[PDB]
């Protein structure tokens, strides 16, 4: 299992030790306050009221938590997942990411606090 | 497991299939948009900025995911909770409920998915 | 979760921390050479030649390893159970017991290694 | 998760589903009858009193439930495994196979039953 925080300002996002292999069920669960900018502060699923200006994962809203696994696209965490199985062919290292637009990480503040685990499989 | 949904405006809570008993160990994701009575909305840590005027949980704020373990006071859900032991003499039925003042959740809207499982132990 | 031995000479059994609630889903696996009297020793599946003459559970061999939770009848446990959940509504400590026919305990020697643990559910 | 048989004639074992990956945790409970060639059948430990003619794994009785695991040697299964993880970082494919002799597989006969998971880690 891996625990730790992911920085609002960190473009390059967060690898974890948790190596995702075909088959594997995982889950997560992400807390805390970060920004993208502005001096509020949101939760893991972001701003609900921000438009799309260039996101890194159009499915999730600016300012929330999301993933890629290996060199997979984005995926949306936001609370996180619950006993969650990948789509086929996704596998490798879960990387965590703050949702926002690219070149625009270095006003943001705050960070999420994570866990992943592995489940029964 | 459990899945299902809690509405903001349900002031007797949701109660769950789950019974929590001693020993157990559970897990908590929960997501959505919920609202205490203003126009905005928000998610499961609720808003950080309201004050607390007679909050259910004073511990969480307001229109935060909290929780009832049979006859216990409440208990913070927010996001979740990741491989958690409750404390000790606390046992029965898991009552799901948003955190607002008693007698005011007439006003309220939206809910919460939440997913709950037991882990290993 | 438990680990421990279970005396093939003891008629009470051996008496577990492991409390089995409802939906409770339980892994055992079991090991070690016991006898119920000859001078052969037997896995915990017991001893598939042998009659019946009136063993505490008779869904299982002579010297095979079983079970009660709380004050149930007796369940077989063999080899181990993987990932099971009781088909009966049982409730209660778990006991491992030594298969023989009551009375007839005092010429039997060896035992059972048995660790159980809860299953995610 | 799987679950199927290992025949005990089957010099070359059983492949199973389960990959055994870096860090993964898993339980195993084997159950059956099987016979490396007497008229008596013994369950997946084997036969305690039989000597060592050459078996493939020298750490386990005649008769008794082994694996492989990639290109391990191999390893003692038994009745299972509990919560076990694999020592000296081997990984790989899991290979079940009865322990005998080689070249003395055809006149064995019988199976064993086995479920195979992976546990949270
Ligand atoms: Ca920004
Ligand atoms: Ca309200
Ligand atoms: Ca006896
Ligand atoms: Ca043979
Ligand atoms: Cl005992």
């Amino acid at each position: 299992a891996w625990k730790g925080e992911v920085l609002a300002n960190n473009e390059a996002g967060q690898v974890t030790s948790i190596i995702y292999n075909p088959g594997d069920v995982i889950t997560i669960v992400a807390a805390g306050w970060a920004s993208y900018g502005p001096t509020q502060k949101w939760g893991p699923q972001g701003d609900r009221e921000h438009p799309d200006q260039g996101l890194i994962c159009h499915d999730a809203f600016c300012g929330a938590l999301v993933m890629k696994i290996g060199n997979s696209g984005t995926i949306p965490v936001n609370t996180g997942l619950f006993r969650w199985v990948a789509p086929n062919n996704v596998q490798g290292a879960i990387t965590l990411i703050y949702n926002d637009v690219p070149g625009t990480y270095g006003n943001n503040s705050g960070s999420f606090s994570v866990n992943i685990g592995k489940d029964q499989s």
